[PDB]
């Protein structure tokens, strides 16, 4: 990656960053929290470091292939929006990146460093990471085994566990924020057990989650 | 985070900081000592690092949602107290942060660095951490299974263990310091077993905890 | 290795880089993901560091000997393409590297540093790593126990597992990218079980992997 | 903490310093060797780092409360010896610390850094650590289960084990150095078993511990 | 060791370098791969660091004594080839090292640093490491339990395992490279089982190891 | 410790140096290899760091007390050889250290840094470490359970194991180097089993250990 005196300098990906990413992939598969962890382990990463993290994953090659196809889609869109201009690269300049250059497959490390350190900067690492996180979200949604409509509180289930399952599945839903606002507004109280449901209905339409869980505590 | 020559510089969150936070969350849930540990693992953290630490938590999504609602409350209050002034941002200045900018959801990393390194500084990281610690305290209080009024010394319980339970629950109470002074002043001696209670009454109203535990040692 | 102020400086290979490489070799043998991991653990490595990583491998001496022979082939080709010019090395210059100099067996550490830090640079470390990765690919292909033509979906096998095996073996194939495009275009749908095969045929010749796996999900 | 070019600079407490302190507290309770370890893990620590180390301790809240009371005693004494002078803080100066400022509860991190880096320095971190180590010594003495007068050599106990127990308990005694000189001068030879006691009496009043243990070796 | 701005600076040997060397010695005894690992863990090491690594080895004191005798032989030879010149050391110079000075037993750390940082340099660390690696090779050869003449393929043994044993023992042989070329040229095909031996004879005298192992794959 | 631009700077003792020293003390007691490890973990250490390493040792308080007495002996001798001169310390100078100042009990950290960084330097850390290593050698010799005169080869014992035990005990002897030369010259061949003893007698008085162990290999 590249780390900030003021100047930005490049260093290799660390052994325990590699081992941490491999470990979390091997242990957690494609649970939603893997996406921030990835984004955490790839701060300021070049496309070479991102390809390094993706390639060190053994197994799950169906999901990794889907990730390849998503990356290729975003690269093709970048090529459509950024048409290349023919002409020799002048002294004191650098060529404009293509879709495959941001993906790190047709660009050297020195070119990526040059794009990322220029003023103004061309952040190929954050663009590539954006595409990767897009594909990862597609995979997390695709591998989720539950739907938010099926989360229903059991007759003896404590309210805290029901809310845990509900917002876990809701985190795996990854629909828009307004759709999630509606899901929280309707399904959570709607799909509670009769007692807790009655009490939550008695709370009112503008109750917070803290008040809702406090109301059904001893229940 | 940002680390201090004199100049403050930015670096990525470390792999063992991430793994340490994930580990302590997975092992200790929401015991009070998790709050300082968090504050320890996020020294000089940007809002991006704080969101990184919060998002890498799998499970406990009810508590994390309550934390989201608390953060949104504090952000709305910040917006109420700091009304934004319309006008183009002049060369040599930066826009004033909104509530969602301090929360890191509507501000880039460069903007957070700029606010945090300016003279005078706008410490968005410590404000956001303040809100987060507020919500975490709400969660710790909400998930505490015991009340300080129910802590009573057993007939054969050593005094040290009773004081341990008492001040553990008292730490989970998180009422004001004067209320805790009164709780220590009344309940501790009041709820001891008859023998130790008699001896502590014989000590006097101004005895220290060291003297109280010394008095009921062999007892 | 050599790490980037701007100037490139040299430091020793780290203990946990060594232990990480030894560990991944001992645990994963010659699975394809070992090649990027290697390339990850040897960023900016000198030929001395690469020889260090190769020599610390105990066992697998057949594969390591094959790697030696591949390295010698690439070195002989480098000598054929780069004939050495006789003459004394002038003050302010350095000799041009031979095949064995890039392989680190006839060149000192100071010579490798000098080649790698000169302007223009002679990247002996990346050339040697290129040869090493070539031989490693030969070994990975040679030790693969399965062929892509034998990957067939079971009558009760979920489609995701079948695609996992398919693209794992395909990753071990390491034929050209167009040949792999044809393999994906023909064998994947061709070798599915009758039900999923019928549905995929109904999808159309231009369906993505995401659409194909979505179609055979409940199936 | 603050680490030494010449200038003293501040950095956050490290994850493995935190985990090391938490681990040693969880494993060793309040054995005497915990006090140097603490002092080792808090070299150059600010009051914020010391409060961080104390607050991350879960359980043992009786001892931690006693530590709070000791710290408050030392702070009150500091306030008695250092009366505050009223007046506005002049440009180029900083206010003088109170007892609670050294304890880190009423002083910001910037104020602690300013006191610790000024010439002449006001070492609030070493003063606070001094108070903390005082309270920790009180706790170690209070939780010691044995008294030095009860350490007596068994009829078949090797002399080395007896001396081990003796100086362990003596380390837990923490009386003045002259009192410990007398304890070593009298009890050690006095409380040995009859044979070893006779031989040590035959050694003479000025024998070293090496000579004493050599004399009762084969015995 | 000493690590490279440009200037070479000295630092202490790291705890995990020590623990790594102790661990690999305790686990792998004197397998050939211990020699590169050693050379890896002692890059740029002073004679003091090398003596540190050798002295921390508990047990195997026969091999360590043999290593002492080899080091003394090489030191005596260095003294024979480099006779010392009598005379006072002039201001701006340093004495020439003896055999025991390179071995670190009669030279201080400052003298070793001075020799290693001078221009032109006297690399006492690499000379001492050269002697140490010589003795280590003698020990590895002496503790090898097998001879290359006894490696014979079993009637049901896969060819890959036979080549593994063959080149393992060959690595333990450590004869000259031409002798090893002859051993590979004769014994490998000569000592294979009848079927594989017939096929390898049918391959021809100029076949690579890759072709030889490919020929006897299904066999 | 203090680490070398050129200038020597001070930093705190590291958590894994502490944990490494505590671990090796807990696992290996007082085997000879603990002394170099100690000397390895305390390179450039101040007297405060050395006292830190000694004080963190729990248990073995008999040996630690003997170490205290040895340190006090060496300090008293230093005071006898270096009489203190009365007079005020002039501006631009520092007081000369006493025995207890080198031991770190009557000198602050700043005084130790000042002595260690002055030109010419007063290396109080290496003097204190010298005394500590002296006492540690006394303890290692005192706790050795075997004498070199009792090491005798068994009738079926391989020669390598016998030499291992012999030089282990010899390392624990710690007599002068000429006495050890005589012990190797006489006892090793003298105390071998009859067969190996006959063969070694047939070797001659000037045989190396390599030749001696080679002679009794198959025997
Ligand atoms: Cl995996
Ligand atoms: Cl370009
Ligand atoms: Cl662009
Ligand atoms: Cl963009
Ligand atoms: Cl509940
Ligand atoms: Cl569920
Ligand atoms: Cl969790
Ligand atoms: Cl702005
Ligand atoms: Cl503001
Ligand atoms: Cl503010
Ligand atoms: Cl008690
Ligand atoms: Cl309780
Ligand atoms: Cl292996
Ligand atoms: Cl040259
Ligand atoms: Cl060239
Ligand atoms: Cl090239
Ligand atoms: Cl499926
Ligand atoms: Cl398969
Ligand atoms: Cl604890
Ligand atoms: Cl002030
Ligand atoms: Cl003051
Ligand atoms: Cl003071
Ligand atoms: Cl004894
Ligand atoms: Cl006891
Ligand atoms: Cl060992
Ligand atoms: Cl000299
Ligand atoms: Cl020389
Ligand atoms: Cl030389
Ligand atoms: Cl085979
Ligand atoms: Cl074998
Ligand atoms: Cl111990
Ligand atoms: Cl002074
Ligand atoms: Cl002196
Ligand atoms: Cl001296
Ligand atoms: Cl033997
Ligand atoms: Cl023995």
């Amino acid at each position: 990656p590249i780390v900030q005196q003021g100047q930005m300098v490049h260093q290799a990906i660390s052994p325990r960053t590699l081992n941490a990413w491999v470990k979390v992939v091997a242990e957690k598969a494609f649970s939603p929290e893997v996406i921030p962890m990835f984004s955490a382990l790839s701060e300021g990463a070049t496309p070479q470091d991102l390809n390094t993290m993706l390639n060190t994953v053994g197994g799950h090659q169906a999901a990794m292939q889907m990730l390849k196809e998503t990356i290729n889609e975003e690269a093709a869109e970048w090529d459509r929006l950024h048409p290349v201009h023919a002409g020799p690269i002048a002294p004191g300049q650098m060529r404009e990146p293509r879709g495959s250059d941001i993906a790190g497959t047709t660009s050297t490390l020195q070119e990526q460093i040059g794009w990322m350190t220029h003023n103004p900067p061309i952040p190929v690492g954050e663009i590539y990471k954006r595409w990767i996180i897009l594909g990862l979200n597609k995979i997390v949604r695709m591998y989720s085994p539950t739907s938010i409509l099926d989360i229903r509180q059991g007759p003896k289930e404590p309210f805290r566990d029901y809310v845990d399952r509900f917002y876990k599945t809701l985190r795996a839903e990854q629909a828009s924020q307004e759709v999630k606002n509606w899901m929280t507004e309707t399904l959570l109280v709607q799909n509670a057990n009769p007692d807790c449901k009655t009490i939550l209905k008695a709370l009112g339409p503008g109750a917070t989650l803290e008040e809702m869980m406090t109301a059904c505590q001893g229940v």
